[PDB]
């Protein structure tokens, strides 16, 4: 079998991309932000603190006729900018784009840490890392990945974020028509537990390619680019009004400028971002001054090719016994 749901932006700066999931008998909709760097499905529920809950959509186990309570099973996770939830776990039928698995472990969140409350669009979170770090006590739980990948038509599946617009998540096949050229596959490290590749190097706008080991994860769930400090000082050396803000957190620059592109290696292949993906946009409304889409993963200890760098490409997850990335141009 196979699915295919589209997923879209939640705002005007592409900050999360959400994707409707049909959770319960009858079906309750969800819009989830799908997360290639964590493996927890949380949500709103009937059982989260009545005081933390804004305009979300509600999971309620009771109005389901297939929920089954996992006896014993709490969870509990903080995510890489400090956001946190916990809560305890039922099974019950869980449908993306006409791919339906059963006894999919749903974690229902008691109690959310206040960034998610302000969120109005997202109404949880579908892990697709693997699923060793799932934060499911005593025994983890298999992501929807996972549980699916017997009943595949291929055990695949496929990132197509768009640019200021909709895209598509896709499971079990891949679309040909949906990039151009050939995928190119690179070895992922499951040590970690995440989508961990190395990349071949990177080029700043039209000059030289530079071979230098880059080992990232690639995920979903982060809105930017981060690099090792000295990559990202070379690229915006190359950008006249741009300098690191203290107060802003990073690299911002005037939204006049028209940016360079940047380029990263998958094995011997060339993934070339737009520079407009890498103006974010203004710091605020009506601002001269606009965010910069590439930014030091210095203070987070791990280099990231967030939606930035994965919504110039076509990605292929790969979840064979042995697990590959593939990336091709769009």
């Amino acid at each position: 079998s196979t699915g295919s749901a589209t997923t879209t932006p939640i705002d005007s700066l592409d900050d999360a991309y959400i994707t409707p999931v049909q959770i319960g008998t009858p079906a309750q909709t969800l819009n989830l932000d799908f997360d290639t760097g964590s493996s927890d499905l949380w949500v709103f529920s009937s059982e989260t603190t009545a005081s933390e809950v804004d305009g979300q959509t509600i999971y309620t186990p009771s109005k389901s006729t297939t929920a089954k309570l996992l006896s014993g099973a709490t969870w509990s996770i903080s995510y890489g900018d400090g956001s946190s939830s916990s809560g305890d776990v039922y099974t019950d039928t869980v449908s993306v784009g006409g791919l339906t698995v059963t006894g999919q472990a749903v974690e229902s969140a008691k109690k959310v840490s206040s960034s998610f409350t302000e969120d109005s669009t997202i109404d949880g979170l579908l892990g697709l890392a693997f699923s060793t770090l799932n934060t499911v006590s005593p025994t983890q739980q298999k992501t929807f990945f996972d549980n699916a990948k017997a009943s595949l038509d291929s055990p695949v599946f496929t990132a197509d974020l768009g640019y200021h617009a909709p895209g598509t998540y896709n499971f079990g096949f891949i679309d040909t028509t949906a990039y151009t050229g050939s995928i190119t596959y690179t070895a992922v490290s499951t040590k970690q537990g995440f989508w961990e590749w190395t990349s071949t190097g990177y080029a700043v706008g039209s000059g030289t390619f530079k071979s230098t080991s880059i080992d990232g994860i690639a995920d979903t769930g982060t809105t930017l680019l981060y690099l090792p400090a000295t990559v990202v000082s070379a690229y915006w050396a190359q950008v006249s009004g741009a300098k690191s803000s203290s107060s802003v957190g990073g690299y911002v620059f005037p939204c006049s400028a028209t940016l360079p592109s940047f380029t990263f290696g998958v094995g011997s292949a060339r993934i070339v971002i737009p520079g407009d993906y890498i103006d974010f946009g203004p710091i605020s409304t009506g601002s001269s001054s606009c965010f910069g889409g590439i930014q030091s993963s210095a203070g987070i200890g791990i280099n990231i090719f967030g939606d930035v760098a994965l919504k110039a490409a076509f990605v292929v997850f790969n979840g064979a016994t042995t697990p590959t990335l593939g990336f091709a141009s769009k």
